[PDB]
């Protein structure tokens, strides 16, 4: 009796601890469709090019590594704001924003849900969509909020369940707080429609709610930044002062570099200038200033117009891949026989499918297969390639026959 | 009236504001005192030669970004328990330890702090020593730890005031938490004397005190890596579990890439697993997984025997040119005539020099000559080149005389 006698065995986090899993396996046709992380066609890790040039010009100008402003590289903070917010916004133009670098997506959502602990005095209560990423909990929990829940999906139908998320919406308190997936909904791939959006946008309004979009994946949804960054910019134009958590983890291919952002849309450049104040003040206790690689990078690919350019070319790419691996998934599986409909897999959009598969189904999958996924029936179609999607049909239609 | 119409305007880092001041000055001749980074003999920000290497091995590889373990790279998690530990060390042999990737050292101060925060049932009480970092205040206090304190230093006589420590200490409640800094104490650049640290050993093991370690400078202290490790191993060896906290942001001048770990020593290899189970809990919520590329850096730098060697050759270095900056200054405060006895400036250790000047001398100095150190008197001699050590004298002289 020491210590640390006490403390218990925790659990293996319920996506993360997939790859761990998926890393003892020998079987030499496993596959880890656990974590969003893209592969190329031959089904492996892939580095964009842009990147790869970037990370050149980094070597070849013989950088210095000083500690970085507790805020981050200003010329990433101000390309980051620039890609979410778009190059004519008025937020923009008039510095009404903050926004500041952050450990990735996860990084800065802590770092906003930390800020609004300490500053949103008029609520404690987070609305998630059902379903969500299941890491949004622990991260609002640690940080002090209470969690709360909004409809979202509808499993019956494979969609989402509008009438229920206006409904559990139209009635959540004014001033509480409601998290928004600005694109590729994680786990269910359905995102609202346009129409849609602009219902949301009217609510949220009225009842005076603090929006926090999570936007990982902007390019993911339909192969085009600015047109995934569409509700974001609507919910701003239609006087919604939003805080906003970014990621280049997916779009950028910098999952392990760790370069994200925290946006903060005030009123006045003056107001922004006070939040950054407290901004700097709640990072400086927690990690003091964050890595310079991820953000040296992104920044030179984001202000570098012929890398930028590439860039986006890149993520078509990505998307294009992801579209066809759902065809080809669909085409194998009626190949194989499979009488059950698989149209939400090509129907759902960003990295994954949200399947329906039970959990004794996935069991069987790892277990029989090798084949990785979340216990929820999520698998990352983002990891499949050319030379598996038969494999992979095969087996979802064994343990589905 | 809007969200923040409250937040109100918080202040600059007593620290990381220097820097921010210290850019917007015109001055030609103006000098960075603050944060203590190493510069080289022209001034300049200095990488080391293995960390370029480290780099281009890295480059060569072609390695991936895929995201790392929650705890970070094994080989670094592994290599930098041995740093700390030795290689002989029963701890380490025994796998009694756990060590997790943290943020640099800030990053890992914090993990420990809501580590215990959640799991030290004993108490809520962090002792520091006065005067310490300004940042461990906050780092406790935002974790949910209160912050005590403990004589350390004697500024009557320009060093540390043991009978004042003992005395402090030999009263803190039973089971309580106390922060030492493992060498180069920061601010003062006073060590307990080894005879020193072996009473304190025995009055923290008797009083069955928690003892968190803060090992920010191996290497700066006697310019030997082992030589700074001793008190740390000391404590192990008799009988005492620390917790401790690891930075290579100067000895590896990794600064910006945030590269460090945080341990604790358990009782046997199964406590150091589940410790590792909650600690990898923590992280999830927190910025779910660390930054590899110091990581990469620092592990092939620490595992590679070519690496290694000319890094401790490079640190040796590094203590050298501070040692030779000190004496230098000394030299010209007498050159110039100075009255005072400046002998401390030569008898402390690591990267600063606790000068003793009142904040009207340092007010003066940064606005007649631009040299730009914290209020507290503290300046970072690791910044010092040989063409502005005379600069440096004659004004540390002119406000003095
Ligand atoms: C909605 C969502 N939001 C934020 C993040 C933050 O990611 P990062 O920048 O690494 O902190 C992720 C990654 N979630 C995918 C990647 C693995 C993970 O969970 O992490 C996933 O859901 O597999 C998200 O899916
Ligand atoms: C005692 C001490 N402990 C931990 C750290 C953590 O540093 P990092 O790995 O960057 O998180 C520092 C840096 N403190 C010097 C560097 C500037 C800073 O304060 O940060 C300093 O005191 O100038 C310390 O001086």
């Amino acid at each position: 009796s020491s210590w640390w006698s006490h403390v218990e065995m925790g659990p293996p986090d319920p996506i993360l601890g997939v790859t761990e899993a998926f890393k003892r396996d020998t079987n030499s046709k496993k596959m880890n469709l656990g974590v969003g992380a893209y592969r190329d066609d031959n089904g492996k890790p892939y580095v964009l090019n842009c990147v790869r040039k970037a990370e050149a010009m980094i070597a070849a100008k013989k950088m210095d590594k000083e500690y970085l402003p507790i805020a981050g590289l200003a010329d990433f903070t101000r390309a980051s704001a620039e890609l979410a917010l778009g190059e004519n916004s008025e937020a923009f133009k008039s510095g009404r924003y903050v926004t500041v670098q952050g450990i990735s997506g996860t990084g800065s959502l802590r770092v906003g849900a930390n800020f609004l602990q300490r500053f949103f005095k008029f609520s404690r209560d987070v609305y998630l969509p059902k379903p969500s990423w299941g890491n949004h909990t622990p991260i609002f929990r640690d940080a002090g909020l209470q969690l709360q829940a909004y409809r979202y999906y509808d499993p019956k139908t494979c969609s989402l369940d509008f009438t229920g998320a206006m409904e559990d919406i139209s009635k959540i308190p004014e001033k509480s707080i409601i998290l928004l997936h600005a694109c590729a909904h994680n786990p269910t791939g359905v995102d609202p429609r346009q129409e849609q959006w602009k219902e949301l946008a009217s609510v949220v309004k009225k009842r005076n709610l603090l929006a926090y979009f999570d936007m990982a994946y902007q390019g993911f949804a339909s192969g085009d930044i600015n047109r995934d960054a569409w509700a974001l910019r609507h919910f701003i134009e239609q006087g919604i002062d939003v805080v906003l958590s970014q990621s280049y983890a997916h779009n950028m291919g910098l999952y392990g570099e760790r370069a994200g952002a925290f946006t903060v849309i005030c009123r006045d450049a003056e107001e922004a200038k006070r939040v950054e104040s407290q901004l700097k003040i709640l990072i400086r206790p927690m990690y003091s200033n964050p890595p310079m690689n991820g953000a040296r990078i992104a920044s030179l690919i984001l202000n570098t117009p012929e890398l930028r350019k590439e860039w986006l070319v890149e993520v078509k790419g990505m998307a294009d891949r992801i579209i066809s691996m759902r065809t080809q998934l669909v085409s194998n599986l009626k190949k194989e026989g499979s009488s059950h409909n698989w149209q939400h897999i090509t129907d759902q959009i960003g990295m994954f499918c949200f399947t329906g598969l039970k959990p004794e189904q996935v069991e069987r999958l790892t277990k029989e297969f090798s084949i990785y996924m979340t216990k929820d029936g999520r698998i990352s179609v983002a990891g499949v390639a050319s030379s598996n999607v038969g494999y992979l049909a095969h087996a979802i239609h064994q343990v589905t026959k």
